[PDB]
């Protein structure tokens, strides 16, 4: 790492951002008109790296009223559809990159979802793509950009997952995932942002600034993969990859209404991505799409998974990528772990969800009752920094300050003696064990399984900044391992969200998001966000009633 | 001004005042227990700006039990007492800053009376007054912070005198009043509240909610610089900076059991201030200090005045402020306007001052009788919204609703005609010749003019919420312009301010005062107040029989 002070270093890291926006905007082309409305555009970039700026009130209004024609005819096009039109070549592989691009710049200057540009190799793959349309035409994924999240290595570039110290830590290699989606014809664009240590639901860090929400500019993005919430919020991109081991793929994912699907580990490679604690296995993190588009988020697995990974990657498990065959469904609602409860805008997500579902004749739904969700915290806070937050600590060498979200995380992290670590793996394969058994008490008399769960993401909608102090209904399924796919449902609604009356909270934590939910006004057009939760390797059913849900 | 709509504009005034107030406690640096009766005090804030809240029934009684002596012996020491420590150096500018920015923290939860905290700026005036402490020291006014009501222009800020419209209209400069007592060693620390149009006796708006009197929790603040006299009602401000068109200094003053000057028109600078009606010259609004301390009232007009404020502003007269050399005084006395009678508790607070000044051998002292105050109402009525209240009703295109206060204020205002406008402005100038004439009638045999007058300020102590129907006891002296200073008699008696028994209303307004004072018991606490009246320019003959009327 560097031990050079960190004022100098978010120096860097912002030239490192500014040289890559310069670029991008020389290979976006704007004309007069889009340069003009582009820079009198409110910026969520500050002048340094603790200065928020001022950012929309709803960047996507802005956006969709900034971009011309020329560009939002392509991104805001469903990606499973423009792929059909770069293969009978309609639009060529370099017009996309060019509507894509500028779309990014304008969703980077409203959001601040951007940490690097990637122009100058993403005009190299577009213009060799177009080159070789007659032999790769058939790819399951030409000729399409996608972001990736800057924790994940690309070709010469730094990999820091936000912290100032590593800003010299360069790679010369892709990772696994990354080549082999160009491998199908697809080509990352664009680096985004992510926070301080990772572990926080937001979007704060000292190389980049604050990240926020794609709908509501005065809300956080979610995190840690905020600045792919925020990208694909605004369709700046047709997709992108996170990373997931607290809910930091589905909390982004749910806060700016898209799809966000963590995957089963052992899956699709992700060990090769940069975090802290590296070598850390007692809680692993995994990765997984956010798009806007579900078809997007299924051919994405699909065309991973179809490329064997586990020849390049052991940790896999060669498990088709397979539709389910299943006629009928089992399905719980989960309406409250009973710590935290849901804010009016969740809740009524679950009523539309749940009417939904009755009113199909193949569902049978049934309440899903917690259990013992307390163990979470007290074994991921004994797991999650196993060394006393040691090794993220010693980032703080430069004098980068501490956030404030950051603090939670690593507040009450023990050292664990071997001994230790033994004691709390045991602990969470059992309750992992007992779990299981739980959700198989649900299995009617004929055998059926419950096939999935609907749950909230977050105990609210996209939370005010320094809010997310409740991770359970996303860290849950971390300690599970389960897969879980974050879905759309609706939007705060001013007349039908109102705070509930006559309102007794269950303890010091429900008080504190009941006192944070004061109006709907605070949280004017935040998308309302659900998540499918299947047993493990199950991802394909969740896509599949996600698909139902959406009709 | 804006157009969005005005639930979104009242989340970002609130989210100004709640920033604002997070600076505001890390300035103050609360130790663990002031922290923990701090969150467990009854908040006059709610959830939003129509959710007023739950009051303390008394909440001075609760501040001076949630705060430490270490902020009590600076915030309830007399300010010019306190100069005294400040010039000495037994206290630093940043310790007093410290303090009262804890006081108005206190406050502001339990009355309701902060619009926005100046945290940043006031550190940065306290830091260069202690560096500077050799060539300063010397200065009339060395290291006192005071409060400045939401329609003075400070720099770098929003001026919306309450209207969510106005909320993007923002200045780079002080008014000159704040300038100059920044010339003598003072700072500006906090922005109180004012409420919609400006034109009520209360403090309501859409940018604040409710504001709330510092005795009783359960009565008005008055108004409209409800926020000045509830912050130095508590004491939680050495002074406050008003306006007064209607009463709105003297209303205040007198329902916190303060003082409050309303200076004659020209000489100290208010044109700068920001209301409706800009431009409207008929009928002027005049500002004055609003504070606990008679000696800190006076200290602050000799201290302008003596800055020469007419070589900034040319529209004051260059009068010294002189103490007068009298050693005798004829004084009147004005039992009622026998439109609406006063209550119980201020018909008893002009007994007691009666028979203190007959006590003197020194003052002569008669009955003062009305000159047609029902014409107050009719020319006012003409004048005050002399554009039928377009301007006004202008800003409700955001969908701000109008309050009840407000329509009282504005009903029946017509647009009026220059030759209209001429014709009332004949009647104003006549009215005020023919009431001079009035005044001049009570001279002695010898010459001796009336020095001062003694009336109620309003027909009763402190309003409750909404029933502030007559304005003629503070109104009248806006038409005349007349000096007047709100001064602090006695407290409202249970035993001795009964309902009048077998009363006959005078007429349906009087029959609804009446009414209003249904026992001493619904209004507990509250100070009783008058107030002195002089005629132009005397405003220190007002300021010195205060100094004898309390010892």
């Amino acid at each position: 790492m560097l031990t050079d002070n960190w004022k100098e270093l978010a120096g860097k890291a912002q030239s490192t951002f500014q040289k890559s926006l310069k670029q991008a905007i020389e290979l976006a082309d704007f004309d007069e008109g889009l340069a003009k409305r582009y820079g009198a555009l409110p910026s969520a970039i500050g002048a340094n790296v603790e200065d928020f700026g001022s950012p929309a009130q709803f960047p996507l209004e802005e956006y969709l009223k900034a971009l011309p024609k020329k560009v939002l005819d392509i991104t805001e096009k469903d990606p499973v559809e423009l792929l059909k039109d770069l293969k009978s070549r309609k639009v060529t592989c370099v017009e996309v990159l060019k509507a894509y691009t500028a779309a990014s710049i304008v969703a980077s200057k409203l959001t601040n979802c951007v940490q690097e540009f990637l122009p100058i190799e993403a005009l190299q793959y577009a213009q060799k793509l177009d080159a070789d349309y007659e032999t790769k035409k058939h790819l399951p994924l030409y000729g399409l950009p996608f972001s990736i999240k800057e924790m994940i290595p690309f070709v010469g570039r730094s990999v820091t997952h936000g912290s100032l110290c590593y800003l010299d830590r360069i790679v010369d290699y892709n990772a696994d995932i990354v080549n082999i989606l160009i491998a199908n014809g697809a080509y990352p664009f664009v680096r985004t942002t992510n926070p301080q240590s990772l572990m926080m639901l937001e979007c704060v860090s000292f190389s980049h600034g604050r990240t926020v929400n794609a709908y509501n500019g005065m809300l956080t993005s979610g995190g840690s993969s905020g600045g792919e919430g925020a990208l694909n919020g605004m369709r700046a991109s047709p997709f992108g990859l996170g990373s997931d081991i607290g809910g930091s793929i589905r909390c982004p994912a749910a806060f700016n209404g898209i799809y966000g699907l963590r995957s089963t580990l052992g899956r699709i490679p992700t060990a090769d991505y940069f975090s802290c604690n590296r070598g850390s296995e007692s809680i692993l993190s995994v990765t997984g799409p956010l798009s806007r588009s579900l078809d997007t988020v299924n051919l994405v697995m699909k065309t991973v998974i179809e490329a064997k990974p586990w020849l390049i990657d052991p940790t896999l498990v060669p498990l088709d990528w397979k539709r389910p065959e299943n006629k009928k469904f089992r399905v719980g609602i989960y309406v409250s772990d009973h710590i935290v409860n849901p804010s009016p805008p969740i809740n009524r997500a679950l009523s539309m969800v749940t009417e939904k579902l009755k009113s199909l004749g193949n569902f049978e739904v049934v309440t899903f009752e917690p259990y013992k969700p307390e163990k979470v915290t007290e074994i991921l806070g004994k797991l999650y920094f196993e060394d006393g937050a040691r090794d993220f600590r010693a980032t703080l060498q430069t004098g980068e300050p501490l956030l404030e979200q950051t603090r939670w995380a690593i507040e009450g992290a023990e050292d664990l003696d071997m001994h230790d670590q033994w004691y709390w793996n045991l602990q969470k394969q059992a309750y992992r064990k007992e779990f299981l058994k739980h959700w198989c008490s649900y299995t009617d008399n004929d055998g059926n399984v419950l096939d999935a769960v609907i749950a909230p993401v977050f105990p609210n909608v996209a939370a005010k900044h320094e809010t997310t102090k409740y991770w359970t209904y996303t860290s849950q399924w971390n300690l599970l391992d389960y897969p879980v796919l974050a879905f759309p449902v609706t939007k705060v609604d001013e007349s039908l969200d109102q705070p509930y009356k006559n309102y007794k909270p269950l303890n010091d934590l429900d008080k504190y998001f009941y006192e944070q939910y004061d109006s709907p006004s605070s949280f004017k057009n935040a998308p309302a966000n659900l998540c499918l939760v299947g047993l493990r390797f199950t991802d394909e059913k969740l896509v599949e009633i996600a698909n139902i849900l959406r009709n």
